[PDB]
C-alpha cells in the first residue's frame, strides 16, 4: 500500500502518526482524513497529568480512553503522552513538593500506566526536563527540586508498571547536534544505558521554525542516539511554512535510521494546529493535501521544462508574455525562460522568477494561466508520482484542452483521468 502516509511508512516497518484531539472526533472532515492517513495516534492533551488525575488518587480516563479507543478501532497504535513533566499539572499536584511530590509522581505513573497496561506502544515517561538557557542542564521545576534522580526513578517506576511499553524521554530543541540542550540529553541517555536505567527511546518533538530551524545534522543526532542502543522517534513534527523540501528531508532522516520507529506530525489540518499561524502541517483547513503531503508520501514510497507526455510538447507562456492573466499552452520544447518552471517549497510553479502558474477558478474547464505570485492555494500544485499535476485548491488536474497536442493547445483544470494529456514529465 502506498497511497496514504501510514501505509507507505509501513512499507519500511515504520508508522506515520498524528496528534488527535478528542473534541474533534465529532468532525467528519477531521476523522475522514485522520482515520485514512495515519496508523499511530498520540492524544494531544487527553493523557496528560491534569486530564488523567484531576484530583489526587482520583483518576479520570474518560477523554484518554475516547482517543485510545478511536485509535485502536481505526487501526492505529498509540503513544502515551505524557506521564511526568512540569507543564499542565493539576492544581493539587502544582502545590506539592519534596517527597510528597515524588510519591505523587510515582503514584500518577502507576495509575495511568496501570490503566493502559499492555495497550500502549510507547510512553513519553518524562518530557521537557532540560533548559533552553544554553547551559545544557535540567530546568528548575517542582519535579526537579525533589531530586536530580527523579527522571531515573520515573523510568524504573514505568518499567515495572508496564514492561511491555517502550519508554521514551521526550523533548524539543534537541534536534540540532551542536546545541547544548541536545548534548545534555545525549549525556543523560548515555549514562542511563551504561548504568542500566530502563529507557528504550528518545523522542524528538521536532517543532521547527525560523527560530529553531531544521538542520540536516538532525540525521546525525538521530544516528548518534541510535548508536547508544535506544530507538528514536520523531514525535510532534510541524514545520513553520510547511516547506515541501524540509518535510521530505525530515521524513528521509527517519528512513535513513534503522532505529527510527516512525514519525508523528502534531495535528491533522493547519486549522487544528496549536500553531495555525505557522501553517505547519500537511493538510489545509479545507482538508486539501499540501505540496508537502505529496513530498512526504513520495519520500515514504522510496523517493526546467514541464513536458506533456501525450503531446511531447512543453508548458509554455505564449510569446514569453509576463502579463497577468495569460493562459499557458503547449509548444515545441526549447530553452527560453518562458518554458522554465521552478517548483518551490511553497508548492508553486514559478516562471520569470515572480510569476505563478495560476488557476482562475475551481471547476472543470478553469483556465490555467500566469499571475503575480501571492501565496494563494490556487497557485499551489502537487506533482504526483503518476505524472499528474493537481491544483491544491481545486483538486483538479492540469489538462491539455480536448486532448490537443499541437502548438497552441491551451491548458485548463479538469477532473483527473490519468489521460496522456494530464501526464507531465520534467526534463
Ligand atoms: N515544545 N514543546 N512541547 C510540546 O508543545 C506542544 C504541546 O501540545 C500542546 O499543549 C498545549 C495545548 O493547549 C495544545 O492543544 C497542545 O497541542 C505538547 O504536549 C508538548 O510536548
Amino acid at each position: 500500500a502506498e497511497s496514504t502516509l501510514g501505509a507507505a511508512a509501513a512499507q519500511s516497518g515504520r508508522y506515520f502518526g498524528t496528534a488527535i484531539a478528542s473534541g474533534k472526533l465529532g468532525d467528519s472532515a477531521y476523522t475522514t482524513i485522520a482515520s485514512r492517513e495515519f496508523n499511530m495516534v498520540t492524544a494531544e492533551n487527553e493523557m496528560k497529568i491534569d486530564a488523567t488525575e484531576p484530583q489526587r488518587g482520583q483518576f479520570n480516563f474518560s477523554a484518554g480512553d475516547r482517543v485510545y479507543n478511536w485509535a485502536v478501532q481505526n487501526g492505529k497504535q498509540v503513544r502515551g503522552h505524557t506521564l511526568a513533566w512540569h507543564s499542565q499539572q493539576p492544581g493539587w499536584m502544582q502545590s506539592l513538593s519534596g517527597s510528597t511530590l515524588r510519591q505523587a509522581m510515582i503514584d500518577h505513573i502507576n495509575g495511568v500506566m496501570g490503566h493502559y497496561k499492555g495497550k500502549i506502544a510507547q510512553w513519553d515517561v518524562v518530557s521537557h526536563a532540560f533548559s533552553d538557557d544554553g547551559s545544557g542542564g535540567r530546568r528548575d521545576s517542582n519535579l526537579q527540586r525533589t531530586g536530580n534522580d527523579w527522571i531515573e526513578v520515573a523510568f524504573r517506576t514505568a518499567r515495572a508498571a508496564d514492561p511491555a511499553a517502550k519508554l521514551c524521554y521526550n523533548d524539543y530543541n534537541i534536534e540540532n547536534w551542536t546545541w547544548a540542550k541536545t548534548q545534555g540529553v545525549y549525556n543523560m541517555v548515555r549514562d542511563f544505558k551504561q548504568r542500566g536505567v530502563p529507557i528504550d527511546c528518545v523522542g524528538f518533538q521536532s517543532h521547527f521554525n525560523s527560530g529553531s530551524p531544521y538542520n540536516s545534522n538532525f540525521r546525525t543526532t538521530l544516528q548518534n542516539f541510535a548508536a547508544l542502543g535506544v530507538d528514536v522517534a520523531i514525535t510532534e513534527l510541524d514545520i513553520q511554512g510547511a516547506s515541501s523540501s524540509t518535510y521530505a528531508a525530515v521524513t528521509n532522516d527517519c528512513l535513513a535510521v534503522s532505529r527510527c520507529l516512525g514519525i508523528t506530525v502534531w495535528g491533522v489540518r493547519d486549522t487544528d494546529s496549536w500553531r495555525s499561524g505557522d501553517t505547519p502541517l500537511l493538510f489545509n483547513g479545507d482538508g486539501s493535501k499540501k505540496a508537502a503531503y505529496t513530498a512526504v508520501l513520495n519520500a515514504l514510497n522510496g523517493g526546467g521544462q514541464i513536458k506533456g507526455v501525450g503531446s511531447g510538447r512543453c508548458l509554455d507562456v505564449p510569446n514569453a508574455s509576463t502579463t497577468d492573466g495569460t493562459q499557458v499552452q503547449l509548444y515545441d520544447c526549447h530553452s527560453a525562460t518562458n518554458q522554465q518552471w521552478t517548483y518551490t517549497d511553497a508548492g508553486e510553479l514559478r516562471v520569470y522568477g515572480d510569476k505563478c502558474l495560476d488557476a482562475a477558478g475551481t471547476g472543470n474547464g478553469t483556465k490555467v494561466q500566469i499571475y503575480s505570485c501571492w501565496g494563494g492555494d490556487n497557485q499551489k500544485w502537487r506533482l504526483n508520482s503518476d505524472g499528474s499535476i493537481v491544483g491544491v485548491q481545486s483538486g483538479l488536474c492540469l489538462d491539455a484542452v480536448g486532448g490537443g497536442t499541437a502548438n497552441g493547445t491551451l491548458i485548463q483544470l479538469y477532473s483527473c483521468s490519468n489521460g496522456s494529456n494530464q501526464r507531465w514529465t520534467r526534463t
